[PDB]
């Protein structure tokens, strides 16, 4: 079996696939998303599976892969189970943000 | 001596310091900027010194560090010697660029 983690005793949930660009490609790990889960709880689970223990969830974002050219950003503190496109591919990318500095463009 | 590279035979230049976030910190390397160098040529020199040979200059950008909370983005194909703030610190950061997100 695959091992998963969740902070819910009972109810609806889904298994998604979370990608990370590593070793000149993309490694996908399966992640449990409970109906109550917001983006940071899902990011921590994905980081644990991708062995990013010394890193922080605040430095990453979750984007649902709609197609090869389209991505859907999951807001920083949105409920994943409802913000995601439930009829589209349950494939996501864990992306490091490019961030308290004023940048003159 | 420090070693540098440049595609100019004669004329004015400046030595800038280019930072890369690596090994829980920021390593700075000194980079030669000739009066004729545009951002891609400077980025390639910074990448060589920071050992990013397997990476591409199109994936990075230069930002001049004006202060701890102020930065000046050098446009992708701007002449660095002229786009930079000439009176500010010649300290820069080599940063991975941010890229159809709905």
């Amino acid at each position: 079996n695959l091992y998963f983690q969740g902070n819910q005793q009972v109810g609806d949930c889904c298994i998604i696939r979370v990608s990370l660009d590593v070793d000149n490609g993309n490694m996908y790990k399966s992640i449990l998303v409970t109906s109550q889960d917001k983006a940071p709880a899902v990011i921590r689970k994905a980081m644990d599976k991708h062995n990013l223990e010394e890193e922080e969830p605040e430095d990453y974002e979750l984007l649902q892969i709609l197609s090869d050219d389209r991505k859907l950003k999951i807001p920083e503190n949105a409920n994943v189970f409802y913000a995601m496109n439930s009829t589209a591919n349950y494939d996501f990318v864990l992306k490091k943000r490019t961030f308290g500095v004023k940048v003159k463009h």
